[PDB]
């Protein structure tokens, strides 16, 4: 049975109150919502979340971090507050279009640091491949980290049903997958872009879709997390840090793929796949010293 954190209600942050601290930029055809700690802008460290979610998971985390980096987490696109996909496509090049065209207008040092979780990983890992000589480092948990070969209905048209019409991932994974309640206001946080029925939640139907399963999964995805497979394991110079969540849901594969790469620090918090709601505070003092010891090492 799960429990509200008693303690929790007294730092509470709603939607309204995230995305007043929010900022919106023109980005191609429609436009992007991203929180901004603007101090420290000689570093840049890029959050990104990944299915069902928004900038808003990360809102615990950043203050932690933002005494020694500008901190800067968007909403990718249709997702949040940020505009709609132009031709409303919603596929991990979808997204990596308006990301990088966003990206050119944010002023980023010439290395940037990365944390990215589920489907935001793969955003950081597919940027990193294309962009070798801009990443400074990475930080993953619960990630994409390779194709699947080993351990059809979503992709089916009742797919379209659970989530276009019943809403399965706000609805049903997300909160099953946080160990802790949400207060009320925080699910309503996540519930708002995909409140309305029918196609305004597709994003969170195609990200699923794109699963790299070897057998059945969109070619397309499947040769671009092996591409940054095969350099992440090769990318010994890249320090890396790896967020294990204890006990995770189903995570072992994720472990044992992460462990593949080069230069990463292991460190463990309470989750199961949306660990930034069970160890925001433990999760933001691992990344602020893993920061500081990469800037201390350049």
């Amino acid at each position: 049975s799960k429990v509200y954190d008693p303690e929790q209600r007294k730092r509470m942050i709603t939607g309204p109150q995230w995305w007043a601290r929010c900022a919106q930029m023109n980005v191609l055809d429609s436009f992007i919502n991203y929180y901004d700690s603007e101090k420290h802008a000689e570093n840049a460290v890029i959050f990104l979340h990944g299915n069902a979610t928004s900038s808003y998971l990360w809102r615990h985390v950043v203050p932690h971090i933002e005494p020694v980096a500008r901190c800067i987490i968007p909403d990718l696109i249709g997702m949040g507050k940020s505009g709609k996909s132009g031709n409303g496509s919603y596929r991990l090049l979808d997204h990596y279009k308006y990301l990088t065209a966003w990206f050119e207008l944010l002023n980023l040092p010439k290395k940037i640091i990365f944390v990215g979780h589920d489907w935001g990983a793969a955003l950081a890992f597919h940027y990193a491949y294309e962009h070798q000589d801009r990443i400074k480092a990475i930080v993953h948990m619960e990630s994409v980290v390779d194709v699947i070969e080993s351990w059809a209905l979503i992709k089916s048209e009742e797919g379209e049903k659970m989530v276009l019409e019943n809403n399965f991932f706000v609805e049903t994974v997300l909160p099953s997958k946080i160990m802790r309640k949400l207060e009320p206001e925080e699910f309503a946080a996540y519930l708002e872009p995909f409140k309305e029925k029918g196609e305004v939640r597709r994003p969170t139907l195609s990200w699923p879709r794109e699963i790299p399963l070897v057998k059945g999964g969109k070619p397309d995805v499947v040769q671009i997390v092996r591409n940054y497979n095969a350099y992440l394991r090769a990318s010994d110079d890249l320090p890396k840090l790896f967020i294990e969540s204890d006990p995770g849901f189903f995570s072992n594969a994720i472990v044992e793929g992460a462990k593949k790469f080069p230069n990463t620090a292991f460190v463990k918090v309470k989750g199961l796949h949306f660990l930034q709601e069970d160890a925001p505070d433990e999760m933001g003092k691992y990344i602020k010293s893993f920061v500081e010891r990469v800037l201390k090492n350049e």
